[PDB]
């Protein structure tokens, strides 16, 4: 509200008809209208006159006052304009102003008042419209980058990629004096899946060729979450991720028994994985297994109904086993084998090409390390 009430008055000493938009001025309406409009609103034949700290705008018609009252105001033109439009609407209802005829068309006038001024804000009306209603240490300066990633895979016996996805972040720990600007350059990523998050203080640079990211690092360790892919993302292992292991499973029906050969393949021979385990499941009518493996230890476990092969570290390697089964029922479909592994590379293929720091002399990138871990890695 800005407009307390819109009121038609008789200077008989009473508000003849009046409108209270929201319950506030009930009885209050009559006393104001009754005292002030009698004196011509205390006017001198001026449309604006203010008395008892209430702005009264008016027009005399006979012994009657058509009155607008406000005690606040948004604009000069507006207060007059609602009164004016009211003055087009009032003779349509009452043939000028006159207390008895005003009284009889309380409903008409009152309805117009609600329509004209709604919650004290001056809407507009017109006679046709009315009708529808009534119808420093920099010697120390060093930087370290750690890329930690987990890869997930589902693959068929055929070696179908199925779905895969890599999750990771690159954490940076930096001891640098001053506030140095750093630019990070990384390889370009694609992702069938989606997710990338950027740390604040990461800026994106647009270059004609190559992509670049720059930022002032927080000191100590923080998730870079740089721009580009980001240094906090879920990339799809599917999108160009390498799966460190591929398992080729050859089950064989020895007849009564079953012979299973499991083939494991690693990436470049030079790289070695650690904490590798292959879980090869077995059928319920187990008998006992005989397993042979060149490297690591392998053990059959009943209960689990799985044969688990563990290898501390592997350039790459394979295992074989023969199973004995009582044969109840018919043949059983195989359940997928899962693997756990650790690799000193990221198989999201994130590479830190270059991180150049400014604001000072060359810092030493003492070390960049990559920890790759298996997520749900399943192959049938």
């Amino acid at each position: 509200m800005v407009l307390l009430a819109a009121a038609v008055c008789t200077k008989a000493g009473k508000a003849i008809v009046s409108r209270q938009f929201v319950e506030m001025t009930r009885t209050r309406i009559e006393g104001l209208l009754a005292a002030f409009p009698k004196l011509m609103n205390t006017g001198k034949q001026h449309t604006f006159v203010e008395t008892e700290s209430v702005r009264y705008v008016y027009q005399p018609m006979e012994k009657l006052y058509m009155v607008l009252i406000t005690t606040k105001n948004s604009n000069i033109l507006e207060d007059l304009e609602t009164l004016r439009l009211f003055s087009r609407v009032i003779p349509e209802y009452c043939r000028a102003l006159e207390e008895n005829e005003i009284s009889e068309h309380c409903f008409d006038l009152i309805f117009a008042f609600d329509e004209i001024v709604a919650l004290g804000y001056r809407e507009n009306v017109n006679l046709a419209q009315i009708r529808t209603f009534t119808e420093p240490p920099i010697n120390m300066e060093s930087v370290h980058m750690k890329i930690e990633e987990k890869i997930t895979l589902t693959c068929g016996r055929d070696g179908g990629l199925q779905n895969m996805e890599l999750h990771g972040m690159i954490m940076l720990r930096i001891s640098d004096d001053k506030f140095g600007r750093i630019r990070l350059h990384v390889e370009n990523e694609d992702k069938k899946g989606v997710q990338l998050q950027t740390h604040p203080n990461v800026d994106k640079k647009l270059f004609t060729a190559e992509s670049l990211i720059g930022l002032k690092n927080p000191e100590k360790s923080f998730p870079v979450n740089s721009d580009v892919g980001v240094l906090k993302w879920r990339l799809q292992t599917t999108e160009e991720s390498f799966i460190p292991l591929t398992i080729n499973c050859w089950p064989s029906e020895s007849g009564n028994g079953c012979d299973v050969n499991i083939e494991y393949e690693l990436q470049e021979d030079n790289l070695e994985l650690n904490d590798v385990v292959i879980t090869i499941p077995l059928p319920s009518g187990v008998g006992a297994p005989v397993i042979g493996e060149i490297d690591g230890e392998y053990r059959h476990d009943s209960r689990r109904n799985t044969l688990e092969w563990c290898l501390p570290v592997i350039d790459a390697k394979n295992k074989s086993g023969s199973l004995e089964f009582s044969i109840p029922g018919q043949p059983n479909d195989f359940f997928p084998v899962q693997v756990s592994f650790i690799s000193k590379k990221n198989y999201c293929n994130i590479q830190v090409t270059k991180v150049t720091q400014v604001d000072g002399n060359s810092p030493v990138r003492f070390s960049t390390e990559t920890t790759f871990l298996v997520d749900k890695y399943e192959i049938l």
